[PDB]
């Protein structure tokens, strides 16, 4: 059994195991880094039964669960929010927090979500780029869903800078263990101030939702308010600043599609559609472990055992998706979803605005700056280690 996780073929490309697997042996045992096994599912079908399955269980403190780090394995130890809960505690906790992430909310936050992009747009070109290139990144990619989201969840505006800066430490690669958890337990520590001002005086946010709707009333506590802020600030930013430079990556890759967006700035959605198929930014979030024996395609999995369902593979399965590996932004979308967001219950929350915060970028920057280039050789573009999720580190850009 080949150790998991896999290491991407390059930069912006999956890895290379997964093609040959959902073609000779779709479900098969992977090795953890602890010598542990767990099953690894490639086709769309099998990682949507994973996803679905009342068989199966998300909760860390089951033997088996495919923990894929040494960190992981510690951070199972925690009182765990509803990422980590099955029914019926999970929605119990979810449904708390989902009012602001419904389709019609996100359809009512965008004036906002396009003013955030709008003054950041801004923001860059009175930075300009005179002296010479700029980072995307640092500059656009990374305070757009930083902005948002910490407004979302009450941080007033002359903090967002700094605890921007800091929530990208806690994940930047070139970050030291102890400055990434310093910075950790900093935002914690700013949360529960927040909670304890929010419980006083409510605000137009997400804490002061939960210290009234459920520190107040007793069906959480304050420890647990923060936690749940927490979550919410951190299971998706990376992601969010990720698919950015990716889908600038991406484009610039691509000229003709480019050129196909800024002739029609509504293709936005249709590109970042086929963006969040093609990069699968997170790629390792769909684990559980058997409750009970359940067979999957031609394998008994049995109670107990592990199961990575890999949404980047099905992402890339032949069968449900023609010429998967072709970025296409005029696909034509068969009626299976793309699982860039997961699927089932546990389908990411804020799937409705990550897409809204996506489809404002794409529909704007290049209206903004119809000259952006990135200003290195595309072969030189900074990914994420390859042993990690896509992504980009860093990426300099002329406009
Ligand atoms: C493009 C950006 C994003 C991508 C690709 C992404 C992807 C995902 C995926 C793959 C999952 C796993 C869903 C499953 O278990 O089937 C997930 C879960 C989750 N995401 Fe996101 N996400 C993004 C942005 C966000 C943002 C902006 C937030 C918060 C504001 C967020 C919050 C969460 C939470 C809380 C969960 C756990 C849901 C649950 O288990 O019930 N995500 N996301």
């Amino acid at each position: 059994a080949p150790s998991f996780p896999f290491s991407r073929a390059s930069g912006p490309e999956p890895p290379a195991e997964f093609a040959k697997l959902r073609a000779t042996n779709p479900v098969s045992q992977v090795k953890l880094f602890d010598g542990s096994l767990a099953w690894l599912v490639t086709k769309h079908k099998d990682v949507c039964f994973v996803a679905t399955s009342e068989k199966l269980s998300k909760v860390r403190t089951r033997q088996g669960f495919p923990e894929l780090s040494a960190s992981g394995k510690q951070a199972a130890k925690a009182k765990p929010t509803f990422v980590d809960m099955d029914p019926p505690e999970h929605m119990h906790q979810r449904s708390m927090v989902e009012p602001t992430f419904t389709p019609e909310a996100v359809k009512n936050l965008q004036p906002y979500i396009q003013r955030t992009v709008d003054d950041l747009l801004e923001q860059m070109k009175q930075k300009g780029c005179a002296n010479g290139p700029v980072d995307l990144v640092k500059e656009f990619a990374l305070p757009v869903p930083s902005y948002i989201i910490y407004t979302l969840l009450g941080v007033p505006f002359n903090d967002l800078e700094y605890l921007t800066q800091q929530n990208a430490i806690r994940t930047n690669g070139s970050s030291t263990a102890r400055e990434a958890s310093a910075a950790n337990q900093e935002l914690l520590d700013y949360l529960a101030i927040l909670v304890e001002q929010r419980l006083v005086e409510p605000k137009d946010d997400i804490i002061s939702k939960l210290c009234t709707e459920q520190v107040k009333p007793g069906n959480i506590d304050k420890s647990d308010a923060v936690q749940i802020a927490f979550l919410l600030l951190v299971a998706g930013n990376a992601n969010m600043v990720n698919m950015i430079a990716l889908g600038v990556a991406t484009l610039a890759q691509h000229p003709d599609q480019l050129a196909q967006l800024k002739a029609n700035p509504s293709l936005a959605p249709q590109f970042v559609e086929e963006l969040c198929r093609y990069h699968t930014a997170s790629a390792l979030a769909i684990k559980r472990t058997a409750k009970e024996d359940v067979m999957i395609g031609d394998k008994l999995v049995r109670a107990n055992e592990g199961i990575i369902a890999s949404n980047q593979s099905a992402n890339r399965d032949e069968e449900v998706f023609e010429n998967p590996d072709e970025f296409n932004m005029n696909r034509k979308w068969p009626p299976q979803d793309p699982l860039g967001f997961g699927f089932g219950d546990h389908r990411c929350i804020a799937e409705h605005l990550a897409k809204a915060e996506l489809t404002t970028v794409f529909s704007t920057l290049y209206q903004k700056f119809p000259d952006l280039k990135v200003a290195v050789p595309l072969g030189k573009i900074n990914y994420t280690p390859l042993n990690r999720d896509v992504g980009i580190v860093d990426l300099p850009v002329i406009f």
